[PDB]
């Protein structure tokens, strides 16, 4: 946040602008050395905000290892759909040719064929399957406080 005067004159950081105090997408960035870290955080940032307090709370929502809300905050290591079915890479174009990745979706953290909620959907944390008659499906992940 910035409450006006001269704070702006002190150099960006992240706990006192950001966690400590809701901050803007260029408060993030003026806080961290590059265009990545500041996708990734604010995407993580975004999807906590019914999660901010308290710190504790907040915290845990932006580790990621659970879902808050839709759980467009998961960053998790679960690879596996709701059916069982072992998910595809992000990054492979096979058996289905994503419309989502690194590319339409900096900082939503696509990496190897973890489940992730890069599109808000509503049933959660999802992954393109090794299936080829099934393009994606929800995975089930741990949900945050619960
Ligand atoms: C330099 C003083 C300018 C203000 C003139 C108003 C009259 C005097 C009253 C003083 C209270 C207001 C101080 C505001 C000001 O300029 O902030 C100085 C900054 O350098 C401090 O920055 P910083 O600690 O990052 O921001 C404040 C905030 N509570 C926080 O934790 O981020
Ligand atoms: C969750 O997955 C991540 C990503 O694969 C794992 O972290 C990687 O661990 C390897 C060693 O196995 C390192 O070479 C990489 O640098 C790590 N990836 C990065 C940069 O994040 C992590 O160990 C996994 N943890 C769990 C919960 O199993
Ligand atoms: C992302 O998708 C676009 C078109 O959907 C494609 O041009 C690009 O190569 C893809 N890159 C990724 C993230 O695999
Ligand atoms: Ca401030
Ligand atoms: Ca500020
Ligand atoms: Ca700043
Ligand atoms: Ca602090
Ligand atoms: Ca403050
Ligand atoms: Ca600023
Ligand atoms: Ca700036
Ligand atoms: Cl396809
Ligand atoms: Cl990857
Ligand atoms: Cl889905």
């Amino acid at each position: 946040a910035n409450k006006g005067f001269l704070e702006e004159v002190r150099k960006g950081n992240l706990e006192r602008e950001c966690l400590e105090e809701p901050c803007s997408r260029e408060e993030a960035f003026e806080a961290l050395e590059s265009l990545s870290a500041t996708d990734a955080f604010w995407a993580k940032y975004t999807a906590c905000e019914s999660a901010r307090n308290p710190r504790e709370k907040l915290n845990e929502c932006l580790e990621g290892n659970c879902a808050e809300g839709v759980g467009m905050n998961y960053r998790g290591n679960v690879s596996v759909t709701r059916s069982g079915i072992e998910c595809q890479l992000w990054r492979s174009r096979y058996p289905h040719k994503p419309e989502i990745n690194s590319t339409t979706h900096p900082g939503a953290d696509l990496r190897e064929n973890f489940c992730r909620n890069p599109d808000g959907s509503i049933t959660g944390p999802w992954c393109y399957t090794t299936s080829p008659t099934l393009r994606r499906e929800e995975c089930s992940v741990p949900v945050c406080g619960q």
